[PDB]
């Protein structure tokens, strides 16, 4: 029970349930850290979406430019 | 840049860093749905700790009798 789990601390490291559905920035830094593919890589997932590689929940495309996914997948790369 | 990704909307579905570092209990209690070996297995690890699971980061153990191990799986594998 959850006051149980509470009052042993256990919450400090556990939720009930995921709060996104998708993969946290500094794990996916972590994921491809060292790729020198890695940019154009993620560029083409943030813009054309994709699954499986997570979880099979899609990221759905995403209405951005090659420009900004570009950036956005050189910033979530240096997220530590 | 991170501007850029909240106006776009990311941050509906993704966080920065992740905030906990083990699994939603959701997320056991889907991985371990329908096992008739559930119960001990998880009541187990609670107690004993354990790695590699879901990543390389130990649980260690934790201070709980058999008892409230038991509970606390029961407890987690009806999460949803
Ligand atoms: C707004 C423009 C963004 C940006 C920058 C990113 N996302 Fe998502 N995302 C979601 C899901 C469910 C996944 C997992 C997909 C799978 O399992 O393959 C992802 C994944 C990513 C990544 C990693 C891609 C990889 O192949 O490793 C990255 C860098 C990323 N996203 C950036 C879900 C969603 C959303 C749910 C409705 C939304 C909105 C976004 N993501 C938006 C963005
Ligand atoms: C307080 C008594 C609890 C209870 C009920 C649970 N935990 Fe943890 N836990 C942590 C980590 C890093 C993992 C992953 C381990 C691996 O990758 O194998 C877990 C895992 C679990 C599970 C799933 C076990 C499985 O083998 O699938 C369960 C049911 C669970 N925990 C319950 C990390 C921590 C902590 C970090 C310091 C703390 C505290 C706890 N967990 C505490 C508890």
């Amino acid at each position: 029970n959850e006051q149980l789990a509470k009052q042993k601390g256990c919450m400090a490291c556990h939720d009930l349930k995921a709060k996104k559905v998708g993969p946290a920035y500094a794990d996916v830094a972590k994921k491809y850290a060292g790729r020198k593919d890695a940019v154009d890589y993620l560029a083409g997932k943030i813009k054309k979406g994709g699954s499986g590689v997570w979880g099979s929940v899609p990221m759905p495309p995403q209405n951005v430019t090659d420009a900004e996914a570009k950036q956005l997948a050189q910033w979530i790369l240096s997220i530590k």
